[PDB]
């Protein structure tokens, strides 16, 4: 935060909010200022025409050529070089949009390049007359690939985005059986288990999402079932990888192939080009405006009594407000040329190649890009109205969303905002007006989207069952977590929730304690002190002598830096 | 320029100049505003405590460990990984200072890591029972190293600094004979000749400076004389590498080892630590304030007549002004903690490891860091005063500089400002007051530092001879160029100027036409049109179908983007 690149970003942030204050209609800013809604990234958009997140079309760029910076890159002739260009792209893309960036199916996209490192090695055992032909190659290739993903793993943690930060990047895999594809998968997983750096700590990025599917990943007999096992190990030691149910995913998205989340959890919906092809990679999201659901209910109290009709009034009113807010920023996009971000619009990233002087707004119309109507705190809302209305209000929302899509041509969808930050702001702005409302603003924060309350006491299986239906309503983005104790040696139980989840819902992640004592090397849950974590079996307390990760909200982090 | 990262940098720039307007004493800003002096980087410093340029202590970082971003890196066990960490460091450092960044003697620093790629390969020909032991290794290692520097070459052109730009980076080599050291040298050189990207164009960065020295690089019998030959080829095809006379360099700097330039041409002077060791790597420069020499003379005209005494008055007056300006920004550095730029002050970069809460100002005191008093236009000055006073005014300047050093403890030195940009601004600000003064402001720009006028008509040998003495007066930074026609096949003549130069001066570069037609593949000087370059032997004119580089001022660039 005192670091230079950050100071600089901050400057551009202050200037941006200032310009926003002037571009955004007074009534929308007012609502944002007071917590009715929340216009995300007001420190980037609409001051400059940034977009949000995306699925980089890596196959397109690496396949054909592309210019990156000053280099007109050619197709990689080796695996290591591809995961380099990828780490470089990760950085450039992170610097031309204010949202997460995702490389979907690296196992399948990067496969060709393993097949080249192999070719190269076979032609080498054959040049130097080596005993084992097919055996040299295997080995060398297995290594080249581990190193290649160890490079990526590190480069994502050493390369900075223009705002002076590590790229928020997501890598997905799992639907590949070819030997090269399987090789990348174990490559990614072994590296993560290994840990980042000298002390093999749990990296916070890149996120790892593995698709699990019947006949590939989840049954004792399926081909990559061994991979599932390494995956369970990995997750029990570093949280990631999260898993996505290929079955429910396809069903919910409408795509014939599993849809990877752009960033944390923004899902695209199936879309086709002029020639009728389902396009996934290269597509993106235009932004997010989150609706403070609790605040709708609170604002519609008469005295200390909830008034149902008042709710129906403000709801419809705030629904329109949100549409006006989203449409505001989308319009700011008119006139903007491709000159604004070459790797996105001119070279491969967004899946097309626009001329410099082309408008960028057309590339997003008619459903290619998605737009987010975010919500939060279904729990506190229920408490305020007196009954679970979650499944249904979210549904009254898709209804509006559908009308919007039809009137504007933009593909709007229900997004369950991660709100690592918003969970506090809204509560705080609401507390400012309503004081400490029991069970609502009292705890200090709101529960994520449709998640069960933490303070509730259910069974992992019961929790996923209570949430699963939402994975089908809030299609724009969604995820479910369940808390388990150390599972390092109980992978069967861990695999039991994964299995149950992969059946009933879509995007799933299980977060359990992942700690490491540097002095004593204890992979056991440190016990919390009124002053941090303490090593049970070595008494270690100095924070610098340990790595303590916990996914308290959306990302992982050391909970000893917050209070 | 419409590109996002740049828009953002711009915002932070406007905010920074604004804050400077408030921090910098009115009289200094006034002088800057009017062209008497020129406070460089007012868009970074003093708004934030940035520093200028430096020699990264890569040996220190790679040797011991170091944290970069989130990764606690360990010593490279392979050559490719070292030139990766280097490309990553290049980026991080470029993002914590507003000046060039240099990696001195990559041949010697990176040597160990070639010796490891070799070890690894020998142990492999020995594991797979390969025919040629020492021969497999050689080959594999020779390749690993070419690839390693081809990665660096590219990564410097694809990685961005926080301001949305390719790092201004300099790589030096040449004083190494070990086989590994020689290997890096040819590695660097072959890659450059190869060209950047699909169309093998002349990269603009990283700059290449090779030290040439008797008994190593420049005589038919010396060991790396073959390298000199590849070097001459390289330079004739891509401008770089520039050369530095190890003999005169040591002499001028006082260092026992050739001193590499921080950035374009900022030379350090020999300095020692508490234990009496000459330290080079890790040292840096605090900044630059350039004095408009011509403007001193013009301002000291009485009517249309130059008045000598008036000159002596303003000169002494402006000399003090410059000192007050430099001291201004240096003071802004008091209080600043190491938390401001970890890779520089906490991890290896600046050669020491400060605690977070340590002040950074102490690290620069008592001569470790240099400070720049820049000057420009010795030619126009001569014309205004009526006689060459260059060698001597620069000398009256070192005198002041020496007093400053003694009063402040900071190591001030005469810097011959590159002024790729300033060469026009000063002239323009002066023209604003004196109209079009014959031979001075009339041409539109001022001649760099002590360089002979372009419009003059001398012999390469005569030009270097007229400049050489300045390489010994303006010790803070200096360089000489000479213009030659295509030399692609005349390396002996090219080597003749290099040889003559390496004898009489210090930092040398020869710029000749380096063009390439993409449609016809003609490495011949395109002939200039009132509308760009035209291919002689293929008539090609479309700019996109060619790469036309020319070092018109300090950097190389396509002269078809300016007018
Ligand atoms: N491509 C990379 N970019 C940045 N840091 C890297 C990269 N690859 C590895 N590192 C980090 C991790 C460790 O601190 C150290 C490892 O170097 P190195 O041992 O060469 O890696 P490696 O695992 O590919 O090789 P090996 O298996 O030979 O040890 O550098
Ligand atoms: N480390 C790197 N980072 C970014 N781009 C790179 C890197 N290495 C090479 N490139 C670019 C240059 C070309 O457009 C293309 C070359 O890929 P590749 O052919 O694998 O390089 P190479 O020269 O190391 O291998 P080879 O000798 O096998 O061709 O990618
Ligand atoms: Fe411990
Ligand atoms: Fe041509
Ligand atoms: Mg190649
Ligand atoms: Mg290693």
């Amino acid at each position: 935060s005192r670091v230079f690149p950050t100071q600089r970003d901050l400057m551009a942030g202050i200037v941006s909010k200032h310009i926003a204050k002037n571009m955004v209609p007074s009534f929308i800013m007012k609502a944002h200022e007071s917590g009715i809604i929340h216009v995300h990234d007001i420190d980037y958009s609409p001051a400059l025409p940034f977009t949000n997140c995306c699925l980089v079309d890596l196959k397109g760029m690496l396949e054909n050529g592309f210019k990156l910076g000053n280099a007109q890159i050619e197709t990689p002739k080796s695996i290591g070089v591809a995961t380099a260009i990828m780490a470089q792209i990760t950085a450039q893309v992170a610097s031309h949009q204010y949202g997460g960036t995702t490389f979907a199916n690296v196992d399948k996209v990067l496969s060709p390049y393993v097949k080249r490192t192999y070719a190269k090695h076979i032609e080498d055992a054959e040049k130097w007359q080596i005993a084992d032909a097919l055996n040299y190659a295997q080995s060398k290739t297995e290594k080249d690939v581990y190193d290649a993903f160890q490079a990526y793993e590190y480069e994502v943690n050493t390369l900075f985005s223009s705002n002076g930060q590590t790229p928020f990047v997501t890598i997905t895999f799992g639907t590949g059986t070819d030997w090269t594809e399987r090789m990348i998968q174990k490559a990614i997983l072994k590296n993560r288990i290994k840990g980042l750096g000298r002390d093999g700590i749990t990296p916070i990025f890149p996120k790892l999402v593995m698709f699990v599917e019947e006949g590939v990943n989840l049954y004792k007999d399926d081909p990559n079932y061994d991979i599932k096992q390494l995956a369970l190990e990995c997750a029990s030691k570093r949280m990631y990888p999260d898993i996505i149910s290929a079955k429910n995913n396809k069903a919910i998205t409408g795509s014939s192939v599993p849809v990877s989340p752009m960033g944390c959890r923004s899902f695209l919906s199936v879309w086709k080009d002029s020639t009728g092809n389902e396009i996934l990679d290269g597509r993106n999201n235009l932004g997010v405006v989150t609706l403070n659901l609790p605040r709708i209910a609170l604002d519609s109290y008469i005295g200390t009594q909830f008034n149902e009709q008042k709710f129906v009034e403000l709801f419809n009113e705030r629904m329109d407000l949100c549409f006006e807010a989203l449409m505001c920023r989308i319009s700011s996009l008119k006139g903007v040329k491709a000159t604004v971000a070459p790797i996105l619009y001119q070279e491969g990233a967004f899946g097309v190649r626009l001329k410099p002087d082309d408008d960028i707004i057309e590339l997003f119309k008619n459903g290619r890009s998605s737009v987010s109507l975010g919500y939060i705190g279904i729990h506190e809302l229920n408490i305020l109205v007196g009954r679970d209305i979650g499944r249904e209000i979210l549904t009254k929302m898709n209804a509006h969303l559908k009308q919007w899509t039809e009137r504007t041509g933009f593909a709007f969808s229900l997004y369950s905002t991660p709100a690592e930050n918003l969970c506090y702001r809204f509560c705080k702005l609401d507390t400012e007006k309503y004081g400490s409302v029991k069970d609502v603003t009292d705890k200090g924060w709101y529960t994520n989207s449709f998640h069960v309350s933490v303070e509730e006491n259910i069974t992992p299986f019961e929790k996923i069952s209570r949430e699963a239906p939402y994975h089908f309503i809030a299609t724009g983005g969604h995820i479910s977590y369940v808390e388990l104790p150390d599972m390092k040696n109980n992978l069967k139980g861990l695999e039991a929730v994964w299995d149950y989840a992969a059946q009933h819902l879509d995007y799933f992640g299980v977060n359990m304690p992942v700690d490491k004592c540097f002095t004593c090397g204890s992979t056991h849950e440190m016990t919390p002190t009124e002053n941090g974590f303490v090593c049970s079996i070595c008494g270690e307390t100095d924070p610098k002598k340990m790595n303590t990760i916990r996914r308290t909200c959306a990302y992982l982090g050391n909970p000893n830096e917050r209070g």
